[PDB]
């Protein structure tokens, strides 16, 4: 359906996009975040919504983006002395904005949003790019990911589409060796007997040997889910990798997929998952008529937001 990614951006916006471009990403409303406006700001770029568009960039700009670099606050707390107490950014907030200025930029042709998306990129390479081991890795934000032995990733914050925007705006090489290390980590980097990648991952600064993170239970979850869309979307979906989720997604068929599952021993969520992985699995693997669940079912932010991402994912990656 060409206008299904229009008329779900219409009840997304219609839930969560306040008249002030804020995007409440919470169940009470008195939260918002960088991956929250970046998400908005690509689904009203989408769906050529370039209103909503403008006032949520606005709000972006003028209350989380930083004045010394082009990254952005990850939380804004309103009501909260400093509504943004902590500047630390999240890397994935910073690419899905930067990706949907380039989007908007192109769409609505507006110049000022291609220059809004390329600083954006500049500042996301040159401080969040580093060595591993034999890589050079994303990082998630600024502070709390580099330790004295390794460094943690969160393989989801590798916003394909956006990496592969950066290099054709930018035409900086870095990007090149970002992509292809991204490829060799999601490869590499699976654990447990369905072979997933871990929400955080935990890369040997000397060795490059890579283990689930120590810091967050060792599950494929809420953030991973991410990665076999991003790359799906981005035609870097590898063979071997897309066999490995296509069989994790048929153990379970649609009506049992589970939320989170443990890599170090099989268990699963005493739940199921939430709409937006079934979109996802739909895409990479599952055995289904491809039918997309609506956000109108959506039981909340989490699940609308994912989902929509998969219409955009599929109205793009299908030429």
């Amino acid at each position: 359906a060409p206008d299904a990614v229009a008329q779900q951006w219409a009840i997304f916006r219609a839930k969560y996009l306040r008249p002030s471009g804020r995007v409440v990403d919470t169940g009470n409303g008195g939260e918002s975040h960088s991956e929250g406006q970046g998400y908005g700001m690509l689904f009203a770029a989408s769906a050529g919504d370039l209103a909503s568009f403008q006032s949520m960039w606005m709000w972006a700009r003028t209350n989380l983006q930083h004045t010394n670099d082009k990254l952005f606050s990850w939380r804004f707390l309103k009501g909260h002395q400093p509504p943004v107490p902590d500047k630390n950014n999240a890397t994935d907030g910073d690419l899905l904005i930067a990706l949907a200025l380039g989007r908007a930029g192109k769409r609505f042709q507006r110049p000022d949003y291609i220059q809004d998306a390329m600083a954006i990129y500049g500042d996301v390479l040159n401080l969040m790019t580093m060595k591993a081991g034999p890589y050079v890795v994303l990082m998630p934000g600024a502070v709390g990911f580099t330790k004295k032995d390794s460094v943690i990733l969160n393989l989801s914050y590798y916003v394909m589409p956006s990496l592969l925007q950066a290099f054709d705006l930018t035409a900086d090489p870095r990007w090149r060796q970002v992509m292809e290390d991204g490829i060799r980590l999601v490869s590499a980097g699976r654990f447990g007997q369905w072979r997933l990648p871990p929400d955080w991952l935990a890369v040997n600064r000397a060795t490059g040997a890579l283990s689930i993170a120590s810091g967050w239970p060792p599950r494929f979850s809420y953030d991973a889910i991410r990665v076999p869309l991003y790359f799906y979307w981005a035609h870097m979906l590898a063979p071997n990798v897309l066999a490995d989720f296509t069989r994790f997604w048929n153990n379970f068929g649609a009506n049992a997929l589970p939320g989170w599952v443990d890599l170090t021993t099989g268990a699963r969520s005493p739940y199921n998952a939430p709409p937006g992985y079934l979109a996802v699995a739909e895409c990479t693997g599952l055995d289904s008529a491809g039918e997309l669940p609506t956000l109108d079912h959506a039981p909340d932010y989490y699940s609308a937001a994912l989902t929509l991402l998969v219409y955009i994912a599929r109205a793009e990656e299908t030429i």
